[PDB]
């Protein structure tokens, strides 16, 4: 409350912390589905069904540009990309298994650098 500081977490490093996470997620080899934003003129349903799209290189636009207040926002948008995938795609399908797979991967990065 006022005058009274909780002691902060060292936060100083979490932007190119966020960075390395990504970039390991751009390059997975499973990430395909997940690098550009889904075309939703040729995607049938897409735009109707999922009302909040996001995409790996959109993250990275927003991280470039100073569009994360915080690097929980930042683990939102990852997530959201996940969330999105499990929503349109079924688990046996090659897209819901990539989803699966780079959520998997991207829990345990969230867990190893910052916890
Ligand atoms: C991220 C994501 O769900 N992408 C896509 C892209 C294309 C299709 C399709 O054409 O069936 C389905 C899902």
């Amino acid at each position: 409350s006022m005058s009274v500081k909780k002691p902060k977490r060292d936060d100083s490093k979490d932007l190119a912390l966020c960075s390395m996470i990504l970039t390991e997620m751009e390059t997975h080899e499973d990430a395909w589905p997940f690098l550009l934003p889904v075309n939703l003129k040729l995607v049938p349903g897409y735009k109707k069904v999922i009302k909040k799209p996001m995409d790996f290189s959109t993250i990275r636009e927003k991280l470039s540009s100073g569009q994360y207040p915080n690097l929980e926002t930042f683990a939102l948008d990852v997530r959201l990309v996940f969330d999105n995938c499990e929503t349109f795609n079924e688990d046996d399908s090659d897209i819901g298994r990539a989803g699966h797979n780079m959520r998997k991967y991207f829990e345990k990065k969230w867990t190893d650098t910052f916890k």
